[PDB]
RNA sequence: GCGAAUUCGCUA
RNA sequence: GCGAAUUCGCUA
């Protein structure tokens, strides 16, 4: 076997979206928060590059490559595993047919120190709801429980529309104000729980939960700058998406967390630059 | 984003 | 096929 090359993507909010700019008002999520992230393995050394920016929803991203180890082996089991995640991440989480417009790996503190996080590899691939939408079975004995820790850093899916792709959101707001028995927006349904009763036959086990605000994770393939009637369509359609408000129950959460989904897009920028 | 209708530009 | 304009349907 040969010798790998394992490399950090470095990751520094330096310039925040300013007020005048965050037209869609969003929290802003500096990467640097939270310690999981992505690297690249290779079997050839990167040659030095120096930092560039991506600019994303959150404002001005510092990107370095930097050499995290070298010298060692991977037994063919661990490369198998590492490869099928590289391929989940481009077809399954950004649905993209090119990466760059040798593996992408996620990273993790084992201790403020980066290595493969082989046990987050695992955990996606036992996960239900890896790919489509994972079955339920709430009941009035075994209803839904809500969680608030479950939602605060999730990417989530609804269960019951769009199954061959299903539209992720992140959780942008948790509203502790508001339940399924509050009032529906539209005079044609008087709760939350009246229109997805009409709409789709569903039946809520837990009436008390709170209902959240989401934020969709589409995301341009090219983040290294900062119209249309189209365009404007477009920007109509994630207007409408983002003003959804969603029942906990009736989604499900996606085995990647908000906060590396918020890096993975930004993935093909970095690797468009490092090979153009 | 997935669709539809109507109208206009680019070829000789 | 490459573009443009106008209008309508699908989400809560």
């Amino acid at each position: 076997d040969q010798p790998c090359y394992l490399y950090v993507i470095g990751m520094v909010l330096t310039t925040p979206l300013p007020d005048e700019l965050n037209f869609r008002r969003r929290k802003l999520y500096p990467p640097e928060d939270t310690t999981r992230c992505f690297g690249i393995l290779t079997a050839k050394p990167i040659p030095q590059i120096p930092h560039f920016p991506v600019y994303t929803r959150s404002g001005e991203v510092t990107i370095s490559i930097e050499l995290a180890a070298s010298g060692f082996m991977l037994s063919l089991q661990m490369l198998e595993l590492i490869t099928r995640l590289h391929q989940y991440i481009f077809s399954h989480i950004l649905r993209l047919e090119k990466p760059a417009l040798y593996c992408v790996l996620p990273l993790n503190v084992v201790s403020s120190t980066l290595d493969i996080d082989f046990k987050f590899m695992e955990d996606i691939e036992k996960s239900e709801a890896r790919i489509g939408i994972p079955s339920t079975k709430y009941t009035k004995e075994t209803p839904f429980v809500f969680k608030l820790e479950d939602y605060q850093d999730a990417v989530i899916i609804p269960r019951y529309r769009n199954f061959d792709q299903p539209h992720r959101f992140y959780v942008a707001d948790v509203y502790t104000d508001l339940t399924p028995l509050s009032k529906f927006p539209s005079p044609e349904y008087e709760t939350f729980a009246e229109y997805y009763k009409t709409k789709y036959n569903l039946d809520l086990t837990n009436l008390n939960q709170p209902l959240l605000d989401v934020d969709h994770t589409s995301s341009r393939l090219n983040l290294l700058t900062p119209l249309s009637s189209a365009e404007k369509r477009k920007a109509k359609w994630e207007s409408l998406q983002n003003k959804q408000i969603l029942v906990p129950e009736l989604c499900a959460i996606h085995p990647i967390p908000a906060s590396l989904w918020r890096k993975a897009v930004c993935l093909p920028s970095i690797l468009y630059r490092l090979h153009c």
